[PDB]
């Protein structure tokens, strides 16, 4: 399940762009990139409708899937909407992963695991991922 | 090496864009997928300038890599150029794969191998892979 796409080595000073459309009235949906999906170096959760927290990012790291939620970053400069296009551009050095939502801001995550090499990308939630480009 | 794109199930019904771009001055360029580079249910080759073969669409399948290379099927309804920004469409069924070239021929190849996914995807020769969408 899943397709490997053998040109994509999503290593440092690549821009990943992941592109799709949101639901209709979503709760949240998250891009996620890693190893796999219990170890990932960036979890990017935009929380629409989800309890306390309304148009809320919300940035984490996990090397133990669902118990190991590290610490949250959060952000409320939020700029999706429910039912649209999107498009989220990633790139990263040793230190740093660059977010740069189309339209949106641009946000900074530590790269905690000291990673130059990413293997997997899923989206979860409340969206449908339709478009995958590397340059 | 590559990115395993988790939500992206190639099955029977979903359509496959590949874009990118084509090298200048190039001799040819595939467009391959299968379960990995050594068994491949299409190579879809575009040889502009091949030897013999100038601006020939060849398509062929192969379970045992290079080795394997089965009955051809060429076109000469060549559409692509050098240097170019290109698009193409890939979907199937059980008997058919529908490889729908933009701005140029749709063209049909058997399904050989009776697969209903495709979990591998690689673009070889002279273009580069900038894009992956499914439908
Ligand atoms: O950190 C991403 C992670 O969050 C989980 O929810 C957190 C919640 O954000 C936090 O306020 C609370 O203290 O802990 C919860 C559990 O770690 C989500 O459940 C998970 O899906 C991720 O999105
Ligand atoms: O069939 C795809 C496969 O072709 C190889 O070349 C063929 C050539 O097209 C054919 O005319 C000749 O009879 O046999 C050659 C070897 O099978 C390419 O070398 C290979 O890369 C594929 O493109």
């Amino acid at each position: 399940g899943g397709l490997q796409v053998k040109n994509f080595d999503f290593t440092v000073g690549k821009f990943l762009t992941v592109g799709g459309f949101i639901n209709n009235s979503p709760q949240r949906f998250s891009v996620n990139v890693g190893e796999s999906m219990n170890s990932l170096s960036l979890h990017l959760d935009h929380r629409f409708n989800y309890g306390a927290d309304q148009n809320t990012i919300v940035m984490n790291s996990t090397l133990k899937g669902d118990n190991g939620w590290e610490t949250e970053q959060r952000s409320t400069n939020f700029t999706l909407s429910a039912g649209q296009y999107f498009e989220i551009t990633l790139s990263y050095d040793i230190n740093k992963f660059y977010i740069d939502i189309l339209d949106g801001p641009n946000l900074e995550f530590p790269n905690r695991y000291s990673k130059e090499f990413l293997p997997f990308l899923s989206l979860a939630g409340d969206a449908r991922l339709t478009l995958v480009k590397l340059e």
